[PDB]
């Protein structure tokens, strides 16, 4: 109504339900829109986001729309902290969930979590849209074991430079591939090769990447041209799909179109 452009929520319309967690922008809660639809509430903590980018980007986030990215629904932002209301996705976090051993997947469950991924960043990638963070702590799993990709471009808006560049002390130097590390090169390559750690993340029931090795010691590993290894649960196809997403040459790696194909040919070769 008055006083709100298509990309703002009135806050009065929320109504808080329950505390999620804590991240790097402070604290997320559930609650209800309207009294009836489920939202993840994000408050944005003072001086940890830039803002006015954020809310100017928001506009095209709110263009995104995607069955398996979550949704961004609108900000609010009249206000401090502001807040950035999102689709709720009731089992959280893809990393956590593939470290709880009780759901004892099978293999043909984490190859359509890799697809769920593959789906979202090959339209991400039609619209030109870069990830720019992709890894199994910035997907999200619904009620129906979906996963969605989430955070989509807000590294971006990061005022924190320990998260901004490769000389930060926490940048994803576990998910970024040597041009990033080396020269600052970002591209739809850098995604691809973020995909094929998280497809390795999945395999792995969340183990992290280079478990063994500091930020350092990997990337020195990977600018010798070393790499990730299978993890147990992956088929030699499913390896090879995501080792492909490593090759050094940034050209020489697939598209997320090419990615989705190969994911649809295992699935078939192994279902
Ligand atoms: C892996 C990184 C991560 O944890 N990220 C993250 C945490 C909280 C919220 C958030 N955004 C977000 N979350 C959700 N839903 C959702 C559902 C369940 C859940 O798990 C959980 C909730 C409360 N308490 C605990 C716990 O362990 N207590 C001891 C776990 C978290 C989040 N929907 C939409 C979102 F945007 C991301």
């Amino acid at each position: 109504g008055l006083g709100y452009g298509s990309w703002e929520i009135d806050p009065k319309d929320l109504t808080f339900l329950k505390e999620l967690g804590t991240g790097q922008f402070g604290v997320v809660k559930y609650g209800k829109w309207r009294g009836q639809y489920d939202v993840a509430i994000k408050m944005i903590k003072e001086g940890s986001m830039s803002e006015d980018e954020f809310i100017e980007e928001a506009k095209v986030m709110m263009n995104l729309s995607h069955e398996k990215l979550v949704q961004l629904y609108g900000v609010c932002t009249k206000q401090r902290p502001i807040f950035i209301i999102t689709e709720y996705m009731a089992n959280g976090c893809l990393l956590n969930y593939l470290r709880e051993m009780r759901h004892r997947f099978q293999t043909q469950q984490l190859l359509e979590m890799c697809k769920d991924v593959c789906e979202a960043m090959e339209y991400l990638e039609s619209k030109q849209f870069l990830h720019r963070d992709l890894a199994a702590r910035n997907c999200l799993v619904n009620d129906q074991g979906v996963v969605k990709v989430s955070d989509f471009g807000l590294s971006r808006y990061v005022l924190d430079d320990e998260y901004t560049s490769s000389v930060g002390s926490k940048f994803p130097v576990r998910w970024s591939p040597p041009e990033v590390l080396m020269y600052s090169k970002f591209s739809s390559k850098s995604d691809i090769w973020a995909f094929g750690v998280l497809m390795w993340e999945i395999y792995s029931l969340g183990k992290m990447p280079y478990e063994r090795f500091t930020n350092s010691e990997t990337a020195e590993h990977i600018a010798q041209g070393l790499r990730l290894y299978r993890p147990h649960l992956a088929s030699e196809k499913v390896y090879t799909i995501m080792y492909s997403c490593w090759h050094e040459k940034a050209d020489e790696r697939p598209t997320f179109k090419i990615l989705l194909s190969n994911i649809l040919d295992v699935m078939d070769e192994e279902s």
